């Protein structure tokens, strides 16, 4: 009954059964279609997203919340 | 397409950063009752599955939904 065993069970429910991460990512891109119109904008978003995911302040945030943070950081430049 | 960008972003979040696996491990390290008691862990998984069905939870992380499940067990 370890943290590892419980992480495996809970992550499989969230990610493999519910597929929450993929659902959230699709929601974000449906709400922000500029990222499908400009390869350059998507590259910029993926750079900001990879930076957000390095931050300990972002460690417990969802893909939706971190994509949205990446988008907002692009807008605030 | 939105599906292509979604797939790439999810691949970065899931497999490059391991964010969900790290969040689940963080949660369990912070809530040792669930490693000490198999009964508590089974109740948490029951509640967690219920939280994940709620539209209000659709954009929340695995950490935030495990916390919400935990708080529901404490509120009963
Ligand atoms: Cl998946
Ligand atoms: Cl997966
Ligand atoms: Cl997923
Ligand atoms: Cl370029
Ligand atoms: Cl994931
Ligand atoms: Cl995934
Ligand atoms: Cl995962
Ligand atoms: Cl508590
Ligand atoms: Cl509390
Ligand atoms: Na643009």
């Amino acid at each position: 009954n370890s943290a590892s065993k419980n992480s495996a069970i809970s992550s499989s429910i969230f990610c493999e059964k519910y597929k929450q991460t993929k659902e959230q990512a699709l929601t974000f891109f449906q709400e922000h279609p500029q990222y499908m119109r400009s390869k350059e904008d998507e590259e910029q978003l993926m750079t900001e997203f990879k930076k957000v995911l390095l931050e300990p302040g972002s460690k417990n945030l969802s893909i939706y919340q971190t994509l949205l943070a990446a988008h907002e950081r692009l807008q605030a430049l």
